[PDB]
């Protein structure tokens, strides 16, 4: 009964106390921080098989923020683990008022494929800081990735408070049934409602990083030099393979083909002519998914792009013009190389097309206009937004990254991770003293 | 079916856009702030009928805790919504960093029966000055009040904002059916994976405030006159039907009967001899909880009390001696007015007791020595904590309420309910120019 051995295993040594104190977990933090260097070969190893990443944004798109999120949490620790005083009352002046911290106990952390060590390994390592027993299951998808990890975190951190577990769907079900104290869920819209339901029957709180369409509206009058290259770096890197990419354009038809034609001049400076030559360009993780892309480029006018390679799983950067809404292409989260243009005639009218809309993980926008920005933001929800430039927002450590309504629930990163897997407990501590300003309240009543 | 026209009619008003002025929001507020004072008496009637309180712990019990929070609200307000910068790094110079506070959108807000007024108003005071539209659904056990909010409620605020929805466990699982932005519920660990399986369906983020057994540890060299003075009242007011009463005593073997007696002679002080004659004193909500609570008084030794009446559904002050960990009364929440006492013969040994339970709402310790209070603190984990004293730690508006494991998830009061009735959206705004700090970052890569 190996799951529930590892989970029990982890359970026990979360209650002798072990992490409790701050150098342990210091230092486990230090253990990820040596595995990331002396596997850093092994790593674009398997990122090279899974996603035909190279060694250069192996490390500059997805291990580089582990290490920096390990370097920042382990200077700020001590500030973050230590009790926080609050404001008194004018009737509270002699007594201690404080917010405890303290770990959840053992947590559940579901990885996902598309950027399989950082989703797996950057909400571990607020996990471990906030002093917690961490329970690892990586995507299946990124096979090779998922094979590594089970390998290498046993060899370099505790054995028992930070077990990997191997498999798939049946595997993670079976998990679902032990006793946690956080699940931490990054996937789909679909699997979170799963998740959230297996977690109702031992009242587990949940971090969901969920899906959707991300907009990306541009702006009449704003230069589209620099936007369309911005966007074609987002939304093209990974092979579109990211939960904040741009999916998809809105903007004037008047602007349309200079979008399309800046984008493909950008296109050619990152890729060359033929992107399936190119060492930074990316394939399709599986070969389901690579249908489920290609399938969405039918019955559209192409303006790019549009072929793709079964051997290899390589789609073609591909851009589409004049697309109608109710398309498949504009029914789902691309998630591929696959950029649609959707032509709104006014500010207004795109608002109210991102809000008859299930929520998005990420808002974009690009604009010289100050007050175009804001109009959008205050009259938008989405997770997070980013005004002139793309996925950068989710790499500061001083902004929580999450979802809301079906893009996710709670949130992580920096500070934000200790407090999601910690436990802020409310302290009052009085003198033991018969105060007579207290004595209003015992009964009798008068 | 009307359930289903109240909640569209909710959701179509909070489209409108009306709530998002904090001045439509502060009105509200203001309007049940009017609500409190020209419906005072109908509230303490309503209270009476339903608890036997009396009109001056009808307010001071009850009441005055959710105009606090109305006052406190309308005050902090401009300050909690207005956007908060956050640090920025040595790139992000150029950058707008902030955090930008928005609505959940249509809120339900599922009340309970023990503080039928509080536990409905507090969190939807919270809801409202977050501007969401907040249904409300009372419970039917607390008869008297859930008829007279339904009347009162819509005189006083918003119409298709905040409808009230009557009935039971059919109307109620009905109403889960909806499509909420968030739920919060206060009950039962039973129930709030009901709650939490139906919030799953629509990914609702939930706020639940739920139960279990409130340890009360007492050390063996504290004054104990004024430690089972608090204990007392804290036991006995509302009757006992309190998520935060002390629902057992541990102490040393050597301490007991001074306990008990120190006991005795504060609820003599507090309810005179026969506490049948006390206005003061509260009774049982229903039938079904009048006999649940006198079954757990069954093979118990009884130091005090032990006697009910089943017409009026009054059970007198009850304190148990040498009570088994195994016995009924020990292993369920009491939710009535009888006192167990359970000998442990060290801090170690209480601790221990403690952990090998439930996580619950609150942990109550009395003791002159700080080291005893740091110890058992750093040791367990509950939803707050309280040194020598009892209930006073959730009636501070810099102190989150809110539980652990199976005593809840989430938190609310003060800041933390425009918080948790809010969606907290990273946002980053850039400007729309040149960056060869950037250029690093596209490809073709090194
Ligand atoms: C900031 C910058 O210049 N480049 C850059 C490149 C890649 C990333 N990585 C990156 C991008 C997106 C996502 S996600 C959650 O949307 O799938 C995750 C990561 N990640 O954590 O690895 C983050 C930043
Ligand atoms: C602070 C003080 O002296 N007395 C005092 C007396 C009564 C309360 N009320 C009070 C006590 C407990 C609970 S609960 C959530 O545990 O059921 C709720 C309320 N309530 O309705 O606000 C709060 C404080």
């Amino acid at each position: 009964s190996k799951i529930s051995e590892a989970v029990k295993r982890a359970r026990a040594a979360f209650s002798s106390g072990r992490t409790r104190p701050l150098q342990f977990r210091i230092q486990q933090l230090e253990a990820l921080q040596r595995l990331i260097q002396e596997q850093e070969q092994e790593l674009v190893g398997a990122l090279a098989a899974d996603l035909h990443k190279n060694e250069w944004n192996a490390y500059y798109e997805e291990v580089v923020y582990v290490l920096e999120e390990i370097e920042y949490m382990i200077q700020k620790l001590p500030e973050w683990a230590a009790d926080e005083p609050v404001e008194k009352t004018p009737q509270t002046q002699q007594d201690e008022l404080y917010i405890h911290s303290e770990p959840l106990g053992v947590v559940l952390v579901i990885g996902t494929w598309n950027y399989p060590f950082n989703l797996t390994i950057q909400p571990m390592v607020g996990a471990i800081a906030a002093g917690n027993a961490v329970v690892l299951k990586p995507s299946e998808l990124s096979e090779n990735m998922a094979s590594l990890l089970a390998t290498i975190i046993p060899q370099y951190l505790d054995k028992d408070l930070y077990p990997v577990i191997n498999g798939g769907v049946p595997e993670t079900t079976e998990l679902l049934k032990e006793r946690f104290d956080h699940i931490l869920y990054t996937g789909s819209t679909g699997v979170g409602k799963i998740i959230m339901t297996a977690a109702a029957k031992h009242l587990t709180p949940v971090t969901l990083e969920l899906g959707g369409k991300s907009p990306c509206y541009v702006d009449k009058n704003c230069d589209l030099d620099v936007a369309c290259r911005r966007i074609a770096w987002g939304k093209f890197m990974n092979s579109g393979q990211t939960c904040v990419a741009p999916d998809y354009i809105l903007c004037d038809p008047s602007i349309q083909n200079q979008i399309v034609e800046k984008l493909k001049k950008s296109l050619k400076e990152f890729y060359g002519e033929d992107a399936k030559k190119s060492r930074d360009y990316g394939r399709i993780i599986s070969a389901r998914h690579f249908q489920r892309v290609m399938g969405l480029i039918e019955g559209q006018k192409v303006a790019y792009g549009g072929t793709g390679d079964a051997a290899t799983r390589y789609i073609a950067p591909t851009i589409l013009t004049d697309v109608d809404p109710q398309s498949p292409v504009m029914q789902e989260e691309i998630f591929g190389p696959v950029l649609p243009i959707v032509c709104v005639r006014s500010l207004e009218e795109a608002i109210q097309f991102i809000n008859q809309r299930e929520k998005p993980l990420a808002l974009y926008m690009f604009s010289s206009n100050d007050k175009v920005i804001k109009k959008m933001i205050a009259e938008t929800s989405s997770g997070g937004v980013a005004a002139n430039d793309v996925i950068v927002h989710i790499t500061l450590h001083s902004l929580p990254f999450g979802g809301v309504g079906n893009s996710g629930m709670g949130s992580y990163h920096g500070k934000k991770s200790f407090e999601t897997f910690s436990h802020r407990r409310s302290c009052l501590v009085r003198p033991l003293m018969n105060d007579e300003g207290l004595k209003v309240r015992y009964p009798p009543s008068p």
